[PDB]
């Protein structure tokens, strides 16, 4: 909601339907906290985050109060810590993760992201000390998340790193319960958010981005067009998405004003606060998520939502688990579905490191060849068909990938 | 390969590795055959193909003889018949298909494709009558291929047509033993295809040659030399083998064109021969195709091939992993995100499931600007062995009926 016409239309919308904010995230630059004395740097990071984001949760709560809608999460993201680490001689960067945990705790946010590295063109100074800090850092902090970007359409895939991330994912899991829940591997990150957020260099010193609701609101809108054609279904997804995005903008403009900070973007559509998605696709007229059709349906959802959102300038899930259990959702369906779209996949604990690497490789390839963002979060804990809690632990193909993953190097290009 | 030095170098290659020419195909426009009397169109068509392709097979043989490399196939491809059907009153265009099958038999090719409709934006005059001829066309011809293109990036997906195409597939299944093997459904069909599976695009030349060349074996032989080395090196190896294989194709296309008196068009991309794509992937170092890593491996293979192509200009392993359960209807489905099937399914499975299965592949290619191609063979039961290939696969039994029932057009995409 920018001029009065748009705010007003937006408040009209907040009346006829029920929307909710998934997150409000503030990104902070930490470049100015660079110090070759890593402890001085730890302190600079701290004062800074606690200053700039001092009011973030209060204001988030006020906004929720005025609009009469809930705000699930309030988060912060930051400059990839490897670049801060890099200015140092430190041999590990956990200490920097701790400045983040203590900042978070103090300002009351749920999570702070960006203990990250970006290693698609190869490891640069900082990258490996960062990545080998991951298992310890994620065990010794509660609110910090990490992400590592390992390929890009423009640089291809750094498989040296994908192989490390297999070993890393496992040391992270055996060193704490829920650490692997805060690590995500990516492709085509290098950006805003996401449980893998970080704040890109050459973004504002401080900005607020918000991501908004979705499924439930879309489910209620499809139910009104049962039996109706694909043309109708699609106009429906787009019009809902256009409103969903407007509310996001209203919340971001408000937030940005009260904090005296620029507003950046709003985005897009997962599922938390007792929401849907698997039900959204099923209401499109499939019987169970995962069956034949499901990938056209989610290509429909995604595409039209994207276009709804562009129409205003922009840019978990019980449905799913039941389908994993009744076995009509399958790991390779999900992989299929990442082709047109896209985490929290559970796999058995004993899964060899190279198998994790190849899952990642599989996912990054799709992302890379198809100019898409991909993001794996693998949890390897448990047995063949258990039930972790923070996920059904899924079937993993038992045929080896060792040789592959031992090769090393860079997969180039694409044409 | 155009200039005589290039010709020499290319001949040089044929001596080190052994190569296949998989197809040589002659594209033929049938617009001058149009005629309100469908019987006359039919004879005009039989005339045109029999003349213009009167030497195709002979020239294929001589060139194979001369270069000493085997030439598997010789085929023909024509104007989509929906266009020809359309200038007519007929209610079905099966008489056009029998024209093609008589022509195809007389010139002695393996197949002739073009009994087709481009229906991405929706049915135009001609298209349904054509589509509805397919079950019958394909029961009563031996050498005709049919294909229907049902969306594209540019126009999104004709979900009416995808639903029909469910019914059609079954109808064709139930009308003959192997009718279904010659029917393909598609997304992003490019007027250039070839590779059969395949039609001659309107505004392409009156007659053209294109050739498809071998691969998997040569690439697999090339990879065995680099066991243990990094992906940088797998990528180079794969690119340079792909260079050569393309040159052979250019040269085989240049001769065919010269002798036939016909322009040369483009050259192709790799596919099951005698060795498998499956073994190639395993050689990159996966224990069984379908396991984790496979879609990255097909990504590398595919990309490097494509770029060895531009640096020149223009089964076994598989079935086996279907059985050890190491390959998956959905895994194949995933791999089509990054590249490019003969899949048999049980025969009782409903039309909506087949359509939803088309709809899924159509979406992969439509949003990714990739070409996609489903040939579903619904015969027999959960586990059989339908050897025209083989085996019958699991199919989700959660209904897709309601989705498929909506009809219409899925738009866009952005």
């Amino acid at each position: 909601a920018m001029d009065i016409r748009q705010v007003t239309e937006t408040i009209a919308m907040i009346e006829e339907q029920n929307f909710d904010i998934r997150t409000i995230t503030m990104g902070i630059s930490l470049l100015d906290c660079i110090d070759p004395d890593i402890n001085r740097a730890a302190e600079k990071i701290y004062q800074k985050i606690t200053t700039k984001a001092a009011n973030l949760v209060a204001v988030g709560d006020e906004i929720a109060a005025e609009l009469g809608i809930p705000i699930v999460n309030k988060r912060v993201s930051v400059t990839p810590i490897s670049l801060i680490g890099a200015a140092t001689d430190a041999t590990d960067y956990v200490v920097l993760a701790k400045a983040l945990d203590k900042a978070a705790k103090e300002i009351g946010v749920d999570f702070i992201g960006g203990f990250s590295a970006l290693v698609q063109k190869g490891y640069q100074k900082g990258d490996e000390i960062l990545i080998n800090s991951i298992p310890r850092a994620l065990a010794e902090t509660d609110k910090v998340c990490s992400s590592v970007n390992i390929g890009s359409t423009k640089s291809g895939i750094n498989m040296t790193a994908v192989a490390d991330m297999g070993r890393i994912i496992k040391e992270t899991a055996n060193l704490s319960d829920m650490g692997v829940a805060k690590l995500v591997v990516f492709a085509n990150a290098v950006d805003n958010p996401m449980a893998g957020a970080f704040h890109g260099v050459g973004e504002a010193d401080v900005i607020i981005n918000v991501g908004v609701s979705g499924p439930g609101v879309v489910k209620r809108a499809l139910e009104k067009v049962r039996g109706q054609s694909f043309d109708v279904v699609a106009e429906t997804v787009k019009k809902t998405a256009f409103k969903i995005t407007r509310i996001g903008q209203l919340v971001g403009q408000m937030a940005s004003e009260r904090l005296g900070v620029e507003f950046g973007i709003v985005d897009l559509s997962l599922a938390p606060v007792g929401d849907s998605v698997a039900r959204v696709l099923e209401e499109m007229g499939l019987e169970t998520v995962g069956t034949h059709g499901t990938t056209a349906a989610l290509a429909l959802l995604n595409d039209q939502v994207k276009k709804g959102g562009v129409m205003a300038c922009n840019q978990e899930d019980e449905g799913m688990i039941a389908a994993v259990q009744n076995g009509s959702l399958n790991l390779e369906k999900l992989e299929a579905m990442t082709a047109i779209c896209s985490d929290m996949i559970a796999i058995p604990e004993d899964t060899p490191a190279e198998t994790i690497a190849a899952m990642i490789a599989d996912e990054a390839a799709i992302g890379v060849i198809n100019m898409k963002t991909t993001a794996v979060r693998i949890i390897p804990k448990g047995k063949e068909g258990d039930m972790i809690e923070f996920a059904p632990v899924m079937k993993v193909n038992g045929a080896s990938s060792v040789d592959f993953i031992s090769r090393g190097g860079q997969i180039p290009a694409p044409i």
